[PDB]
RNA sequence: AGGCGAAGCGACGCUCCU
RNA sequence: GGCGAAGCGACGCUCC
């Protein structure tokens, strides 16, 4: 099935970042743009906006620019171009076209010129990308965009001539990068001193302020009453943020380490309590979540958040939202459905206190599903286990023992692809902030994925 | 002056609890009940109230009833009678004193003892039966011959005098009133230790009782309920409203952080460490050289994990945050926290725990904070547990001599120094009391001339 | 000459249509 | 009869 093969080929870069993979990419992309360009458009939209990928969606757009679907379905190409170019995504399209050696199409030239002349200047300079070989300057030298107005022409002159450009272009570049500034630009221009941070507090919103609270406390701003009131009124709307629970627990762990005042700790506690990840999975769910000490592995250098804490808070908020049973397994399958009376932060702190050790998946399956004859339909397992000869066959027997029983195993180490269910077991095969939607689109299966994709992720 | 001797003898049992001191008590009490029993009344008016005691109050009343002020100044002896007999079991206290001193029980003493016995509320009477002790309510009832004007009074009297051998109606009466209008302990004993009994004890848990029963609440998972969360928050918002002492907030908060209570109650306890300020008449520029020495780190009570220097440091911290001035913490280094005032008070005392503990070097602290820097203030409060030295405060005395109205207000927690006039301008409390601030306020005027302060300030009923 | 399409190195020129 | 006092539910005694 070419559809599922293309899906699993493109999707993996959400957690993965000539050549056999490249050759398969070219052949499958060209063939499925010739036959089913609607599928490729929906797939590019999905891989751009939900899974999270930048190079591959615009690469598929460039492939769609190189077939009969350019003439027949030009509006579809506009749709996928809009849904992919979320900026410097045009830079990615030129980078792809140059690296893989295809000629610069005239229609591609006009599309790139329209993007260049319509992109807001702030994104054009913040993503100027002079150091890159495929730069904005190279894009101008290759496509020759038409300056619709004088100020755009002055930006183009600045790109093409560097500091050796006209002084008017240099001053224009200096102003529009020092106007309408974010908190980062104000901080860089005015220095790192308490008053500048006080002025930047209104501009600190969301994940930015969540990560800047450490500096706010380092400068003693958390002890001021007005900052307290602002942060409290802001935490009132903290619930509606596009922030993942792992960021919340990372900020709370940083505050614990640095000794924050307890009001901000309680605020972030109740914020972590309501970080519900959206899903269409419905019914009683049993989460055999990896909370093992080995499954702990730091997310990044700066983030003190440790991998199993992220996995556990994800599964814990999931079990709180959908009911079911949150069995934490490291060596023993600890059942926490009787501890659901606790708050979410208290639950995850109890998990980080009481969950660690080795990795024994099969014993957890037998304890929570087989021996107890679990009555549910869905078993969401998030794990980093390596490839095994005979991976999950007790689970296969369990799903064979009844009707409409499915499994979604996540291999956060990338040891499996985004593979459509074989023996009623779908595999995510990596760790992403949007693993849940990967489970959601994997549950359907390879037979009906095309219809689901065209119905759900069709670009406008 | 006999008046000051009377005061320093009376006021010491906040921290200190025949006999040579007992004999001095008898002689001084008799002499000043004959001469100036108004001083006795004014002193015993607040001797139990502020510098709380139990044995010394009603002792001056027994002496007053054994003097001619019983005849001339009957309202005066009634005033101290009322002020010393606050609780319901202090009539056994006056019986115990009258017996120990060996006096014969006069008729007017019989009438006053009957006033404190018969007119007492029944619940206090049975809660303070004290049948274990030798001088029990049974002995008092046998000695007094109380007059039951109503039937139920005679039922309680028979119940005490006969134990379980009394009439069944008296035993039944003892059983109902002990099971009506009950305290949290009685509700818990009657209904058992189940979560429901603690939920229903929560409304009756107000003030110190709730603050000390929070840990038992959490033992049953009470802190995880949202409604219990809200109720505990509402009652905690008035933690400073009641005169809960600072060491109680910090002792509850230490167990709270140790047991991992939900952070809503933890933040409220840490902000309650912004203790309701120890009410002080001392005003103006102040410099609190508080002990944070490790030896001064001995817990106020055995159950409370909080150590004594926690109470002392929180007292000094709220005092400096209310009255201004300079907070110098000394164990080894003289830390001036007046630059770290911007931290929350819990942050203040927590960094006091971090930077405190160790030895005791008072001389270097007073040199750095007072003399060398020429502290412009007039009040230097040193809560300390330091032992007696050959020359404990002479730099301080020289500092007082260097200016006008310059005074010292040492407070030694050991209880080894008297409530005394500032000699060479150094007033000493000489005991760890939960109301040390009012003792040092009374010491500001000073024991030798303290009589005018007493008569002007403390009015007896 | 204008629009369209494409080839290559600022949009000129070239093919088709007008 | 009321008060005071002494001794042990209060009588009795002093004074009124």
């Amino acid at each position: 099935s070419p559809h599922g093969e293309l899906f699993t080929l493109v999707a993996s870069s959400l957690f993965l970042g000539g050549g056999e993979r490249v050759e398969r990419f070219i052949n499958l992309a060209t063939t499925l743009s010739k036959e089913d360009p609607e599928y490729v458009a929906s797939l590019a939209n999905y891989a751009r906006n939900e899974l999270g990928l930048r190079s591959n969606p615009a690469a598929l757009v460039a492939h769609l620019f190189y077939s009969n679907a350019l003439e027949e379905r030009r509006d579809l190409i506009l749709a996928t171009t809009k849904k992919v170019w979320q900026g410097d995504d045009h830079l990615e399209t030129l980078a792809y076209v140059k690296a893989v050696g295809w000629k610069l199409r005239s229609a591609l030239k006009k599309a790139i010129a329209e993007r260049l002349n319509d992109i807001p200047p702030s994104l054009l300079l913040k993503y100027k990308r002079a150091r890159r070989v495929v730069s904005q300057r190279l894009a101008i030298r290759l496509t020759h965009p038409r300056p619709r107005d004088e100020e755009r022409s002055l930006l183009f002159q600045y790109i093409v001539k560097g500091s050796r450009a006209s002084e008017e272009a240099k001053k224009l570049a200096e102003e529009v990068m020092e106007e309408r500034p974010t908190w980062e630009r104000i901080i860089s221009s005015k220095g790192s001193t308490p008053e500048t941070w006080l002025e930047a507090l209104p501009h600190l919103n969301g994940l930015s302020l969540v990560r800047n609270l450490n500096n706010l406390f380092k400068h003693g701003l958390l002890e001021n009453l007005e900052v307290k009131k602002t942060i409290e009124d802001k935490f009132s709307r903290s619930g509606s943020w596009k922030i993942f629970p792992f960021q919340y627990y990372s900020a709370l762990k940083m505050g614990e380490k640095e000794g924050w005042p307890y009001w901000i700790m309680a605020l972030l506690e109740e914020a972590l309590e309501s970080s519900a990840p959206e899903t269409r999975l419905e019914g009683e769910t049993l989460f055999l979540v990896d909370v093992s000490g080995s499954m702990y592995y730091p997310v990044s250098r700066n983030s003190n958040l440790h991998m199993a804490e992220a996995a556990s808070v994800l599964a814990t908020v999931l079990v709180k939202r959908l009911g079911g049973e949150l069995w934490t397994f490291a060596d023993e399958a600890q059942d926490y459905t009787g501890h659901t009376h606790l708050s979410t932060y208290s639950l995850v702190r109890k998990i980080v206190r009481e969950g660690r050790g080795g990795t024994y998946l099969e014993r957890a399956i037998r304890k929570a599903i087989l021996d107890r004859s679990w009555t549910g339909r869905r078993v969401v397992i998030i794990t980093d286990e390596q490839t095994h000869d005979m991976p999950w066959e007790a689970l296969k027997d369990w799903l064979r023992s009844g009707e409409n029983r499915v499994a979604h195993i996540i291999n956060v180490a990338g040891y499996l692809p985004t593979a459509f269910p074989e023996d009623r077991i779908a595999k995510v095969g990596g760790w992403s902030d949007k693993i849940i939607t990967l489970i959601e689109s994997l549950e359907v299966g390879e037979e009906g994925i095309r219809n689901f994709l065209v119905s759900n992720y069709l670009p406008p």
